[PDB]
């Protein structure tokens, strides 16, 4: 059979706003921060890593092809370690947590990092042209964080397949407008009360008025209220819109990684953990609804694990579009209190390859915080796809 | 862990850069194999459980989504997940493992694992285009060069291929030798028809009409000892050894092999080309990349239960002939047995679809000898290595 | 003989900053609009132009190579006028208004616009190798704003010209920084007083918040003192500075024009004339002393026009750098209460092209001002040149 | 206004687009001209009053100093002013008067005027690079087509020559029929060595080695009147006559003259080419710029006191076919004396130095016949024309 994967430890950075707090660090930069930081939570050496595997989509210089490489041993971890760089897209955190429990789960490993990592701010331009000229005639600059941000088989944005999503499921404009308010709300209320300080990483952001810590996800608006939202004009489509740039998620910033390990290393360590992996799973969808992808690989990560949607305690679905956000949660049956009660993308921001890392993170922490059991985390994948995984607080 | 048979597989032929595949894209290329695989296995594009890709330098905003594009315009249903994955070199290969582990973990009875580049088509980037450069001159950032250098001392490949030569003592002599052999086993292959039914053929629209690309055209079919000896080492100034003779080229090219569980399998009749027996990874020192093959082979070979001696066939991907003459050295190797038809140095390296285009070869050159194991490495930018060990069924 | 020019009107836009106030006005919106201006001031048809040139140094779009054309067309000047572009460096705005003037004085016309327009806000990079393409390694975008403040010779910026000059006639930090403060405070004086109220032409530049009148100069600083400037660290030479960012003329966007008749049209409409054309005269110096270039241009300026240097009741010396523009002042034994009266390019800005032309238009509306009688308007030119022309308020 | 004398001309020989002097930067050509034409006249550096340069496509930061680059790196002393000047075609042409306007004003003694244009080096810019796109594509601007873009209605020049053809009644059978000539008439000069005495033999370093380019490589020599009527036209879709074949090319060149004064002249002993004798500007309809240089001709020919039969030789710029077969016809030239070596089409049209350039060829050909007067005009992208009279002295 598969070997058990406890997760030991986590972290994040703060999120940065498009042009923000993190505009100056570099993917590699900030995956090397959270490797290191893991490492000292889990009392693990660098030279006892097995595997490390980053999720990361929108390259921004040459280094970030070497991305895991470089974050690893940037990061402390020895040179022997192998390293893999996923993108899943939008999935590409929480697949980098698979794959790395994989290793584990197939014996190639006892101790494996999954992460990702994204600076969307740093996201380049290219000129096709460049290399052999274009001659005569204007030829134009691609920007890659856009192209990364459109389906790559009708060449509509990501916001054109949540209108999609809206008008197949019924969700309105109210609704979505309603969830917007609500997750800054929440996510106004964690920072207030601190709920997210144990697991994150302050980063030092050298200012010309000195260094000072960025510690807080600068995303959320603190003293929102309904008419913010509600002012807003749709930003995807030019008729009969409800997606606005307040009901969708923000452009961001950010990494974040666990260090897991076998159930056995875990016990002969004698490790506090945070949880451990119950089932993951996948699913393809058409890629002009990609938004609903959650709902079946949700479904299937249930039947895995033999679990029920009342199950679950904690509830990490990423917020991309308040549109299809609403539609999983209605075609899921899920308690809407009990789905990212402390804020997810529309508040905190979505910075994409580091996302499913980041939201497993505030999944477990959610799990200590109310003493629950089981925690759900899913997203919705560009192109048409949904990933999930269950994870048993312990 | 179910057991993984390997039922199809397919590579194009290996374009020069700037050259036959030039106008290509990696999606386009990924989604040609794709269906090809399907087809040859007689597989249905709804039956397939995981689609994983290899490739490193995206070179449009669709490359982000290689393996999905690959896939849907493969034939290959909406309801199928795909990965793209960037393990450097080795992501060809790589994508093999990572399909061939959903298997053996149960996710999946069918996945496609498979490789996709265009070297020619890499692009230029702008890091300063988004909010602005303001005043002094910008860099127009080449992400192919970039792509091949070492990320902590900011060197060319080729110049831990030099180190690689220093330390384990690989001549120049030794390395213009193996450049040589390689471009006559590939000239030799060709002719003899050896690639013919490995090959899927590309329609190259030319200005003489309709043409079809299925030769590998980074061959020198007329090479002498004279032509390598006499040029110059491009990565270091003095005391070096590596040339563009006896380096591996840049190149275009896609590959794919579809596997399913064993049951599967034998529950359609489908006869398989070969079976998974184990695979490997290790890191090394980035100043030494090219050495990593050497502790993946000896940690595959040890999974496998097999010895050097076992391999009938081994695909060890030839960046530059001082790495590859040091790892048949060290691993004791019979150089008859390595690349029997040549490799990067002749063939081409068409770094993400590499694994995969080699792990093609040899599959088919295992069934052309009637051979039992087959060993595929390649070493990786960074600091790491990669193999496996396929058996023939 | 030589025809005799009047120069019946005149007219500038305020200055902007760089990435300020008109960075979204082209070099062509701005000159149609001085253009149209002009013609009103002066009462002429804009069917009655028989030549107009405009000086122009860097482009920023492929229309600003029919700048002057573009400027006249769309500025109400009939098809039939000839229009032409010149650059002269930084001299290129009263060179402009030379060669206008030279097609009356030869007889060619009896009206002509002479006039100069720059936004370096606008100015572009280039990519040398985007028509042929580079292959393989790294390539550069050039700055061709910077590229055009580097003396061409030596590839130093014109700055470091300026510690040339700094060197060779003894300007002290402090003499330069004393020149600097006292700019300033002219300016803001001027403004505070309205002295150029009559000779700006605002321009309305459509915000967020509705349409607001730009028609002050953003680049001075009100509430200057001398700690502002002794602060400042040298820019542009890593040892013995003394050229800081305080006391170097700042990087600026405007247009400016007159409008100059033969001296017989002006009688026979009737006009109410700013000046006539005295004298004007040209220099070439040592390239790496380029800011001294004012100094033989205008002894030979006042020599053809019979006059001392004592005769000037107005003098309009572009400060390029407060380095040059004190040792032009110390070579020529100007007294510096009659040089700059209402600040120059350390405060007001320095939007090179069209320097020539806006200072030409602030010295004769200064004339007006103060009763006078004889300007001198004359700057350097990178590449080692001056200019210098003497105008009499008539 | 003081009489002003052509003591010394000289030209480049007129690069392809991409072609010969696709490497030689506009002041680097400049230089080049600016050198030659002091020694043909054996005058001092340091005897320069003023040098203006005509110059429309800055390929570089230099080029916005290129008068004062093309005068220091010629031999110019430094107490010399420089200016550049643009009025599009006619920038060449505007130089020498310019620079002739400073010897009738008393200025100067001694002018160079000249122009110098490297279209192959025109840039690509980014408008969006300085501040930042932030998000959305942005835009690779070719500033050398934007350049032959008329700004009213961003229409190509060659739009503007099928508007001249309709109006005028030019067809396709005479367009092509000048193209033929023209092409003939060059191949001539070339063949009977008149253009040798004008062309100042540049070195274009080769792996061949080093060779001299002393001959205008845009003429077909073996042109025949199939050649022409085969090609399409490539302005507008429908209903069009202008092709590639009877539009002029883009090339890359200089050219300059040396002017002085009657009485410098005299005091120096200074066998002159030629005399000014009149110059005149017009404007026209932007729609309609090709048939600028009607009104200004006339215009010259009014101050010269002279008619048009008075030309013993034409310099009328060929920028299209469609536009130059219609300055003929409404002027009443005879085309025996128009361009009789050829012009735009043929020999090419460096735009900022063809109007220097064919001032230099009607002078030497005014010295060939033995002829009095020559007149040299050319349209202007925008609605404009320029012209000029010289007498043979
Ligand atoms: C929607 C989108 C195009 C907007 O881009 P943007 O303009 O750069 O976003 P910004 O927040 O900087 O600006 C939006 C404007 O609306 C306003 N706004 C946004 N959220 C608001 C809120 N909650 N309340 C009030 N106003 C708000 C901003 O203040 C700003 O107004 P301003 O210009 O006056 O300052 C972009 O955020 C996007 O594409 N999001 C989704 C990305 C995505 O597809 N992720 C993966 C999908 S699977
Ligand atoms: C070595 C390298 C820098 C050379 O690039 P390149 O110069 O553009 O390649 P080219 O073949 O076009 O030019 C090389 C020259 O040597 C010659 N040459 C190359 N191989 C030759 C051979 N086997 N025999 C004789 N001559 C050869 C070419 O003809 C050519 O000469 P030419 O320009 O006169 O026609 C590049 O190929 C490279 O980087 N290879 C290694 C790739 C790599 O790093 N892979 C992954 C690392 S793990
Ligand atoms: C000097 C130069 C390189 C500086 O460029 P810059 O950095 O973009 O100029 P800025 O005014 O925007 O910034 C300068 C800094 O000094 C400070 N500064 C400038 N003038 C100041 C003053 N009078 N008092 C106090 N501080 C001042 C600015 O506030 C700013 O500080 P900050 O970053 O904390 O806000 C540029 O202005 C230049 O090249 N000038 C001369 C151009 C030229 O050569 N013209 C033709 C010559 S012939
Ligand atoms: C017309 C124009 C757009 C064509 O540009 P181009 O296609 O790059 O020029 P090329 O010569 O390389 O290609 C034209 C094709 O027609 C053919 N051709 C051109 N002239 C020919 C002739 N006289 N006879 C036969 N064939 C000819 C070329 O061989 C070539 O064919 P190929 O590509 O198979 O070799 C360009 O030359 C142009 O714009 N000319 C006008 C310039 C201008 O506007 N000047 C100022 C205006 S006032």
């Amino acid at each position: 059979a598969a070997k058990e994967v406890v997760v030991v430890s986590g972290v994040r950075t703060a999120i940065g706003d498009f042009g923000g707090s993190l505009k100056d660090f570099s993917p590699t930069d900030l995956g090397a921060k959270v490797v290191s930081e893991v490492l000292s939570r889990a009392n693990v050496s660098g030279d006892a890593v097995g595997h490390v595997v980053f999720g990361h989509v929108v390259n921004t210089e040459p280094k970030d092809m070497y991305l895991a490489r470089v974050a690893a041993i940037n990061g402390g971890v020895a040179q022997h370690t192998p390293a893999l760089t996923v993108n899943r897209l939008c999935g590409s955190g929480l697949q980098a947590i698979v794959s790395a429990a994989q290793t584990i789960m197939l014996g190639d490993a006892d101790v494996a990092i999954g992460g990702g990592s994204e600076n969307m701010s740093r996201a380049p331009y290219t000129v096709p042209s460049a290399r052999f000229g274009q001659r005569m005639g204007d030829a134009k600059l691609v920007d890659m964080m856009l192209g990364a941000l459109h389906d790559p088989f009708q060449t509509i944005h990501m916001g054109v397949t949540a209108e999609n999503v809206a008008r197949k499921y019924g969700i309105t404009r109210d609704a979505q407008d309603a969830l917007a308010l609500e997750s800054h709300r929440r996510a106004a209320r964690a920072i207030a009360e601190g709920r997210f300080k144990d697991q994150i990483l302050p980063i030092s952001i050298r200012t010309k008025k000195g260094e000072v810590a960025f510690d807080t996800d600068e995303h959320v608006r603190h003293d929102a209220g309904p008419d913010d939202f509600t002012k807003l004009k749709p930003v995807f489509v030019k008729e009969d819109g409800t997606v606005t740039a307040g009901n969708a998620s923000g452009i961001n910033d950010a990494a974040a990684a666990v260090l897991m390990m076998s159930a056995d290393a875990a016990r002969a360590q004698g490790v506090k953990p945070l949880a451990r992996l119950v089932a993951y799973a996948h699913a393809g969808v058409d890629p002009a609804y990609m938004g609903i992808g959650p709902v079946p690989a949700t479904q299937k990560a249930l039947e895995r694990a033999g679990l029920k949607i009342t199950d679950l305690d904690v509830i990490e679905a990423n917020e991309a579009f308040a549109a299809q956000a609403c539609a999983v949660t209605q075609e899921l049956g899920l308690d809407p209190a009990k789905v990212n009660p402390n804020g997810s993308g529309i508040s905190l921001g979505h910075p994409i390859g580091a996302t499913g890392a980041l939201i497993t993170v505030k999944a477990l922490y959610e799990l200590k915080r109310i003493g629950g059991r089981y925690a759900l985390v899913t997203m919705c994948i560009g192109g048409g796809q949904g990933i999930a995984a269950i994870f048993e607080n312990i």
